[PDB]
């Protein structure tokens, strides 16, 4: 049957949502730390630039992975969190991390 | 600390081992079905060509993901299976598949 083409597309889709080097970092910290403000992510990933960070958060919110919420307190608070889909994505990223550690260990200690 | 750069490299390493459209298919069938002969993979992924399939299996065996074993019976049998690392990689691929299904459902039924 056509079970390969759909397996490929549905695994590829997850890869694109993960994308390049920046999206998975933002998710990782939101998953472990919880809600964070823009400044806080900016400093938890000091390698990231201001312009890149707003672009990645914007794609992630349109991709319904990251939720933005504004609390009109004094002064107002705008904080970022994971959509339920983002949370269901966290185990995968932790699994990939753990496998990378064990495989890098393997490569290193032949 | 430098916890991002190592998280990135160790997640990237897993992505490279997964690589493009062919390596994850071969693993998937070996994980679910078990040991398979070359012909059998060739037919379980009919889209693959002979030349591509031997290249991907060769990278996967050098990457210590796929194990090749020869049984000198009559006539001899050469069969492919997953190294323990390949088996520890299967849950990740099943998780990515399940997340892709639910996220594609989401995209589709807004």
């Amino acid at each position: 049957r056509m079970d390969d083409k759909r397996f490929n597309c549905e695994k590829e889709l997850t890869l694109a949502v993960i994308g390049g080097k920046w999206k998975m970092l933002i998710l990782w910290h939101l998953g472990k730390e919880g809600t964070k403000r823009f400044n806080e992510l900016k400093t938890l990933i000091p390698d990231i630039t201001q312009k890149i960070l707003v672009n990645q958060l914007r794609e992630l919110e349109q991709d319904m992975i990251v939720h933005r919420e504004v609390y009109p307190v004094v002064p107002p608070k705008v904080e970022y969190s994971l959509t339920p889909h983002g949370e269901s994505l966290m185990p995968i990223l932790e699994a990939m991390y753990e496998w990378g550690k064990g495989y890098m260990e393997l490569i290193d200690i032949d």
